[PDB]
């Protein structure tokens, strides 16, 4: 579709950016060594500052479908998403918070997602004292390599699962797809009970094979 | 049990040191000037340098159970993993990846689980591009907090599955915990097929409601 | 009334703080040594980060009837307002903008009332080239020592002058006072016309002797 | 006319040059890295010291018709008008005071009207605790992209208004300006009583729509 | 006598503070580090500004005898110098220039004796190209531990010298003391001419043993 | 005769530079951005540093007859002192103190002389409280702007002066000049005793206009 | 032959530098700016991180025959070292130890040799209290200016002194080099005993004049 | 006997503290936070600036057998051994230099013993690409704990060996020690020739056994 302007070099738009091959990417970065690492990245480099409106501008915000900011503070990422928000009030923002306080902050400021990196890293390292199976569950199934992958399939308009719950359904005896949320809008259940009735919309966030997939796909066809 | 050895203080350590509520932790840091908000948080701060083996022998290392590394730099988490590896050769070691290239090396130089944020961080940025429903599950099923929980519930010598196949072990449908994995030992298998027999000593990795996870260990008991 | 506080410290709090004696001032700053010129001037001083929202409660943000912005730049100053606006969303905040810029960002933050000191300057100094009668009326009008003040004056319910024109009404040939705007809300109407009509609740801003403000209170008075 | 020397680049010589566009401007700075905005600006860049008395002598202070004098601190602020009130003794100087104690060190030095942002930002933001109309006031007459403008409007030799109080003069009413004050030399009187009589060569400060305006300039004809 | 106010910290008033023991001497500036290194000199520390008129009235100027400003910058001696002038108009300052073009402002900003150093050396190392018996004169005429003194010896009233020309006293032969001026009020005059009269009041400014000064004091005495 | 090369740019090197005019000077610093001031006060530019010897070497120090050597502090100026005495062991060096105690190790390193303007400074600034006649006499016959002059003439070989002392001489009696002091090498007595037997290369130090001194030259001829 | 690589710089790799003269030298660092005294020392200048492997794949550290490793800390260096062994399994690492403790941690991590020069320079300014003979000689003979140089001088195969001990062979007499050790694979042996019989591929270490290693090198030929 | 003063704090004075146990060893540098490590080694500390004579003089310089300087730069070591040469002119200096083109500087300044690690250490590096046998006899004859040592001998008064020449001694037959060279004072012959003629008071510089050392200082004994 669109282009995907990135305000702010990091690490994390570094991978962002690795994960990103084949769409147009815009880099809006201050610093000015560091276009050879964006050239050879495969993405456009802007010069300027993200926080300025002028700079914002430039890097095109305005036809862009997702701007991801991910700068050196939490003060200059709510800064740019407050300029963002002045050039484009429709576009997605994806933020990145450096500290867990200023989440809710970052989300009054107009980011649609915020990405905490270190409360999710610091969960890890607690959580993997005894025996790290939630890390290695995390960081392979986020990573498309391997066999199993985690893909989201919409219910389309006029299919065979309208009203239909899951306990009537049951998608992992039919398909084998391991139904691990059902989404609608902004908000996601995770573990649904047995009542919850389907519609036409939601998004069921599986973890399955792809031929897995595809047999999904066409079980809740039109 | 025995205590936690957190070498260098960042914000991952930070939230690793609130996740770690009801244990002793020591913390040791070349940083005077972090006394108070490691005391804060109920932990025993030790002065030192993490790299160096005096200073890590301070720390009592020999009589951790676990020792997390985050420190400023990768080439300094490697020196400290090898400084802990010269004192005591079967401590449990977790580790955080500043960069991706670092990780072999990593495991390589001892840490048994390596934790790289900025790879996760950038993977949920690029896959939040439409809709953010897999950002949303990692970063919701995490928290101590929610209704759900990813728990780890290992199976007793005795039980009745010895042997039982996933197929007609049918544990969503009398239970109602999600199974996302079957562990053992240093593997994970994601959404393991319906030929896999289980054996005493396997480690179910799920996700529930409480009460779910107690009819589940209640379904699994010997 | 209640209590107003101030985040940060520089010239222009200093001023207010000079300007608001009779009440009670609660200062938020990061600096200690600033202890002895606050506590100086008739204000309780308050140790602490006001971008943080901990330090926020701490110098009591609820319970105010205004709150004041001033820190070093205007990426902590939205911030800070937005951190204030966490806690209470119904308090007043006068934010200070650095650059022109960053305007409509801090009235999208949350600030009520946006005061630039350097547009004002610059404005001033732009217009003195030639003869300096503008800045002379400007920095004459506002200090509560002159012998005209600029005074502003509620209508209250039942009085003479509501739907009265303002010609009808001939406001300074009887009472003597300058009627330069009259506002209601978050509008000001500088220079009405002649066609436009008082109503209950309206502010009328003036300028003139302490004894015409008198006359004109009791002019409109029922 | 002739040109404007510019000691100094800040937020307030930015906006003053903002304002004074078609005129000539010698920017006199220390810094080199200001040349492109102070190109982009619209202005001459002359490299220099403002305080040394040859780098005033080169950026022509001996013909311009002001100087605007704003620097780092207040000291070399009085140390570049005393260099100015040695190059010339008749030259318009315009200062900016960081401070409330040096405006009568400024005067007395040779600044022809010294201007403090701060003063008037901490009288208008304790003006502002109820409510801000005074900022609003302030702020709007000085923009000029309002309907209404703040003119000064001089009074012409052989004037019909030459010995007439401003009581029979009656401005208001039969051109729609609102009279503020009125000046002479360097003094102004605002709100000014009714036996005040008229003279030739006095300046009145008015505000108005720029037909108001007009009307009253043909009314004060010749 | 009364005391001596020293504005500013750095080596020449650290010479003149060594200079001045047995009197009593308030040392007035911004560093607080430097309480220690004034203490052990024997003068009273007081912490201020020396630019402030509130920081210099702490310092006890109007009772001083004499005000020795030297701080880090000409423009800062400049705004003490006005500050000073402020408080008492009849004080005696000694000022320091750190660039020769400021010494006539220095002096009409209302310093008595402007002592200018990089003067004074870079007149003393052009001059010693050759042999350095200028600067080995002035260097050793200075210091309070040489043979021979430069003193200021006064002409009192009734003395037996009054009208008496210069080439009649007979001032070597007689005492032994070399007679390089004579001075009155402000003017110094260097080898004054054998038709100098002299008067009751005028100063003699000599170099000499202090026993040749005993007998010039015994030999112009009353 | 030759060259004579500076070390180093400051205020001192800049009044050297001014009373230089006609020879052919040198300069060596490490600041790049002086070369203009350096050009424009008629000396070459040498771009490096003065510590290291190669630097050293190219600009000239072999074929010189003086450096001059000022340097940011004491222990680079030693540096560069003993850099210069590596290459020449004959040419003259004139060096300046920045603090008191570094002068006998200015003079250990090899300085022919050191100049310490900061206890000339001090001295003055305490000899010029009561009232300031050193300093005047200091900087008036220092300056080769006034009446009397500070000149050195040599007794030549075959004088009329050999064995004469300074008692039978009475060169002030005949010639009018003030004889202040006699060196010898390196060594210089003020105010020489009467029986003080004159040399034939003895330096009469002294004071007197240059009529004055062409008498004297005159008087001490063949 | 081939090249060798040379990872950061600083003072021990200048003088390797200066002493690996004719070959093809270079050098990987970070900084941009030793980019003209790389050149000038006669070296390829390679921009990149040493740490990072791709950065030492430009390098061509695959076919080289020696690796020297010196870079800002320890921890770098064993990174470093790390990556060397990740690219190359057979190339030859020399490194360069800052502290003690980390020799066996750099042979560990796979240096073929680790030069640790304060170590050496801690026992020789120990050892240089009495009288410093120890220093002199090791400065002496690593020196190539002398006359007498440290050599290394291989036994070939079919030599004449396979099987005899060195008390029979005699070489010292015979030839006139001094034999302070012999060597093999990675052992050397100093001081070796008389019945020490020698084999074939001995590297013989020795020190003598360049006329008296000729005749060893005949002495010991086929 | 006496002790031993330290200026400065680095890693090679750490080893040299190291060195000498048994001894009496007084540190002096700037830093306050050293006196830990200092003080557990075994040796006193006095906080002071080593450069001044002052704080050198409450060190003990005068008393001491040897001082040994290592500063963080080589202006500072030379600034420090001219402040040492001030207090005792005949007391032993040690210093190290940080680069090459010092040394003479550090002699000239009146180091006894200049010791350059890191040209040993670039000396040891550039000739360890081959085979590594003079790093490690360099390295290994310097440590205290081998079987073979470095021992310097002197020659008692009245020996056998007076006038005996090395051919005719045949110390390595007899005693079995390694005579690698013969010092006298400042100077020492490496590889001495075969002509050459011991005296009363040289010093024999020799490697082997401790048991060959006693067995060659018994003897020279009378
Ligand atoms: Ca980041
Ligand atoms: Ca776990
Ligand atoms: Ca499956
Ligand atoms: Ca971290
Ligand atoms: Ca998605
Ligand atoms: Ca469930
Ligand atoms: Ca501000
Ligand atoms: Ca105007
Ligand atoms: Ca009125
Ligand atoms: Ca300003
Ligand atoms: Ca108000
Ligand atoms: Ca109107
Ligand atoms: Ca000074
Ligand atoms: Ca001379
Ligand atoms: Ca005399
Ligand atoms: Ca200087
Ligand atoms: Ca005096
Ligand atoms: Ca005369
Ligand atoms: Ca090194
Ligand atoms: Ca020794
Ligand atoms: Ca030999
Ligand atoms: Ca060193
Ligand atoms: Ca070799
Ligand atoms: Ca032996």
């Amino acid at each position: 579709s669109r282009h995907v302007v990135i305000c702010g070099w990091s690490e994390s738009t570094l991978e962002c950016l690795r994960e990103l091959r084949g769409s147009e990417v815009f880099v809006l970065a201050e610093d000015e060594n560091v276009r050879k690492k964006v050239l050879r990245s495969g993405a456009n480099f802007v010069h300027g500052d993200p926080t300025r409106v002028s700079d914002l501008e430039k890097a095109n915000v305005r036809g862009a479908r997702a701007v991801i900011v991910d700068l050196e503070s939490d003060s200059e990422t709510i800064h740019c998403i407050l300029g963002i928000r002045k050039i484009d009030e429709s576009v997605r923002i994806i933020a990145e918070a450096e500290r867990y306080e200023n989440i809710e902050q970052l989300r009054m400021a107009g980011a649609d997602q915020v990405i905490s990196p270190f409360v999710i890293s610091g969960r890890l390292m607690s959580r993997s004292i005894d025996d790290g199976y939630e890390a290695m569950f995390v960081q392979d199934v986020l990573a498309e390599e391997s066999t199993r992958r985690m893909v989201e399939v919409p219910i389309p308009e006029g299919s065979k699962l309208e009203g239909v719950s899951v306990l009537d359904a049951d998608i992992h005896d039919v398909t084998g797809v391991i139904i691990i949320g059902v989404g609608r809008g902004d908000e996601l259940i995770i573990d649904p009970p047995r009542d919850y009735s389907f519609r036409a919309g939601d998004i069921i966030l599986g973890i399955g094979k792809p031929e897995e997939i595809e047999r999904l796909k066409n079980y809740i066809s039109a």
